[PDB]
């Protein structure tokens, strides 16, 4: 048996993510829309930039703009928290530390409206330097792909997981990026609170030839591994 959240990702289900930022002072919103399909752990997503210009790197902001669309192998279908706790969804909290610059605080929602999945989050920046890696621009619009390692949170009746990112900077170099996260129901039913295993996750990103605003296009893909 799956999770009654699982039976709501059976076929392609519309994203919608909207993302309120403000990182050492500098506001900016997002917007996003596409689809996933979770049989196949496949997301298709547009973002733009509603208020102007980035004030971030877009590869910065990828991990923060839906887990609930991995692909668990059937024999980890018990270890899916994130369907399991849908419709009424998750709290999805990170820090990200950027080493030698500044760290995002991120809170989202992630909730079923309809048969839209809702990504709705609120992002702060602090103790960014100004010509550092973020602040300057040095990032290259490059893909990202590494493990999201999660571990059960039994006392908040959720998740905690951990990972890295390594961000590619314009001189060769690696700007690292170290997530934690934690992940708590809004519904009050039972969840799954998994075994030990991790997402892995790789995210390319593009540009689409027709579009002036700023914005990143995303294809994605995310497969749950780790056990057996
Ligand atoms: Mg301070």
């Amino acid at each position: 048996m799956v999770s009654k959240g699982e039976e709501l990702f059976t076929g392609v289900v519309p994203i919608l993510v909207e993302l309120d930022g403000d990182v050492n002072g500098h506001k900016f919103s997002v917007s996003g829309e596409g689809e996933g399909d979770a049989t196949y752990g496949k997301l298709t997503l547009k973002f733009i930039c509603t208020t102007g210009k980035l004030p971030v790197p877009w590869p910065t902001l990828v991990t923060t703009l839906v887990q609930c669309f991995a692909r668990y192998p059937d024999h980890m279908k018990q270890h899916d928290f994130f369907k399991s706790a849908m419709p009424e969804g998750y709290v999805q909290e990170r820090t990200i530390f950027f080493k030698d610059d500044g760290n995002y605080k991120t809170r989202a929602e992630v909730k079923f409206e309809g048969d839209t999945l809702v990504n709705r989050i609120e992002l702060k920046g602090i103790d960014f330097k100004e010509d550092g890696n973020i602040l300057g621009h040095k990032l290259e619009y490059n893909a990202i792909s590494d493990n999201v390692y999660i571990t059960a949170d039994k006392q908040k009746n959720g998740i905690k997981a951990n990972f890295k990112i390594r961000h590619n900077i314009e001189d060769g170099s690696v700007q690292l990026a170290d997530h934690y996260q934690q992940n708590t129901p809004i519904g009050d039913g039972p969840v799954l609170l998994p075994d030990n295993h991790y997402l892995s996750t790789q995210s390319a990103l593009s540009k689409d030839p027709n579009e002036k605003r700023d914005h990143m296009v995303l294809l994605e893909f995310v497969t749950a591994a780790g056990i057996t």
